[PDB]
């Protein structure tokens, strides 16, 4: 099956997932001197004060942190949006060393790693029917770069043990991961796909310019994780990253000057 090793990763993946190869894939590298000012891009709205989040599981990719959204507890609009996204899920990408990791990169510049906050759009009531819609996702990215701790990191940083392993999860209530977003919301944007198989071109990417800074230590953490089940050899989840496809006929445009 799929991964991120060099029998299983993402040169692999089109023989699976042919849509790999397809008009909209993601992630891209932004040129930042290319990319566009659009004056008619509107602020964002990131509104997390009801989110609820309920467990952390170890897909075996990456770690991922699980909200309801069973009622519109946690949305984004705006931005690039129309109409109303659910937040689903997060996760990261991160790399062996710091300078690598992140999905997109910037001027060809990556970043120790990259947090991803997927929604999806409420006009098509569930994740599922969302992902064969080309509007169906809207997927919030964050780059990370290693110096000063996140303290609103610090709470996942410290479960992560006790999700060693594929297949592990662990209860995660009461996070507000209004922790993990930086001042500003200026972003880029484009329309992608998801970054792992299936693949599916359903992504509107909103990624912000402005990193946050987490500390070597909770990078360690991340990296101490393991793409195994327990049993198996111990593999440690690093590098868990697709590489930049190409942009095709795409636009990224800035919501900033
Ligand atoms: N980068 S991304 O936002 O396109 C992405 C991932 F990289 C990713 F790892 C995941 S994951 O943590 O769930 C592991 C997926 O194997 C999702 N999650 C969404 C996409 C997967 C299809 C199911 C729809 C909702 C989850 C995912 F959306
Ligand atoms: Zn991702």
């Amino acid at each position: 099956h799929w991964g991120y090793g060099k029998h299983n990763g993402p040169e692999h993946w089109h023989k699976d997932f042919p849509i790999a190869k397809g008009e909209r894939q993601s992630p891209v590298d932004i040129d930042t001197h290319t990319a566009k000012y659009d004056p008619s891009l509107k602020p964002l709205s990131v509104s997390y004060d009801q989110a609820t989040s309920l467990r952390i599981l170890n897909n075996g990719h990456s770690f991922q942190v699980e909200f309801d959204d069973s009622q519109d507890k946690a949305v984004l609009k705006g931005g690039p949006l129309d109409g109303t996204y659910r937040l689903l899920q997060f996760h990261f990408h991160w790399g062996s060393l710091d300078g690598q990791g992140s999905e997109h990169t910037v001027d060809k510049k990556k970043y120790a790693a990259e947090l991803h906050l997927v929604h999806w759009n409420t006009k098509y009531g569930d994740v599922g029917k969302a992902l064969q819609q080309p509007d169906g996702l809207a997927v919030l990215g964050i780059f990370l770069k290693v110096g000063s701790a996140k303290p609103g990191l610090q709470k996942v940083v410290d479960v992560l043990d006790s999700i060693k392993t594929k297949g592990k999860s662990a209860d995660f209530t009461n996070f507000d991961p209004r922790g993990l977003l930086p001042e500003s919301l200026d972003y880029w944007t484009y329309p992608g796909s998801l970054t792992t198989p299936p693949l599916a071109e359903c992504v509107t990417w909103i990624v912000l310019k402005e990193p946050i800074s987490v500390s070597s230590e909770q990078v360690l953490k991340f990296r101490k994780l393991n793409f195994n089940g327990e049993g198996e050899p111990e593999e440690l989840m690093v590098d868990n990253w697709r590489p930049a496809q190409p942009l095709k006929n795409r636009q990224i445009k800035a919501s900033f000057k």
